[PDB]
């Protein structure tokens, strides 16, 4: 743990809010600190929150707002960049209730990124979203490092397999207008959740019950996933959790999935 108050605390669910400037800017002393309290976290609840990301909030706005400016696209013109392969897992994804658009790296061999024809105010999509996967691929690397710093192992212990940079951002869109069986895990590394206001998320308790992981503004959610539950034989926990449908206007969430 660190200086901050925990951004969840109930039934025995602490999530802790990290300043991760100071794991990147701080010296030896303040850096172990952080990174210890990164690890803890992840061995404890699997889930964090961070804050003083390198992403800036104008950034993340403007993101969202180009999120906002697809998904108005007309049906046919978001189907022309419709989803292919599983092993690609790229593209528009129409309900079948809310909809998706997924972007990989760009230069996976025989998989691109199907990118929307760019007219008017979708002029900028393409390097909007490639930059914004760039910078949530850095802050990916930086946090598995605060991860092998909390170890006590090699600060670039994990660069090689997280700088193939084979992630998948996802845009999530509910249109306006509780769910139980959306009850998971996820399959990899980690995971950066960007959501807007209203939330939805909820992560089980040790006791058993789905805690509420209220929206902090200018946070990052981040978990980790069997992967790394798997590399670290299961002493760093990948918790179950879903989303819901929260306590009626539009919802936009963004996530990125490292190594999914
Ligand atoms: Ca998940």
């Amino acid at each position: 743990g660190s200086m901050e108050k925990a951004a969840v605390n109930e039934d025995g669910l602490v999530i802790p809010l990290i300043d991760f400037s100071k794991f990147l800017e701080g010296d030896e002393t303040l850096k172990l600190e952080t990174a210890k309290a990164i690890l803890h976290g992840f061995q404890t609840a699997g889930f964090i929150y961070l804050k003083n990301i390198p992403i800036q909030p104008d950034f993340r706005e403007h993101v969202f707002n180009t999120s906002a400016k697809f998904f108005k696209l007309p049906k046919e013109k978001k189907l022309e960049v419709g989803w292919t392969t599983p092993e690609a897992n790229r593209g528009y994804s129409a309900p079948g209730i809310k909809e998706s658009y997924e972007i990989g790296r760009e230069d996976e061999p025989g998989h691109p990124n199907p990118w929307p024809a760019e007219q008017d105010d979708l002029v900028g999509f393409k390097s909007t979203m490639n930059n914004f996967f760039d910078q949530c691929k850095a802050l990916h690397i930086e946090v598995m490092r605060a991860i092998a710093v909390g170890m006590g192992i090699d600060a670039n212990y994990f660069d090689s397999f997280v700088d193939v940079g084979d992630n998948i951002l996802r845009l999530l869109h509910y249109p306006a207008v509780q769910v139980r069986a959306g009850e998971h895990t996820d399959y990899g590394s980690i995971t950066l959740l960007f959501q807007d206001s209203r939330g939805g998320l909820q992560v089980k308790s040790p006791n058993g019950q789905f805690i509420d992981a209220t929206p902090i503004e200018n946070t990052v959610v981040v978990n980790a996933g069997d992967l790394l539950a798997r590399w670290s034989n299961d002493t760093i926990k990948s918790t179950v959790h879903r989303v819901v449908e929260p306590p009626h206007p539009p919802r936009y969430s963004i996530a990125y999935f490292c190594n999914p």
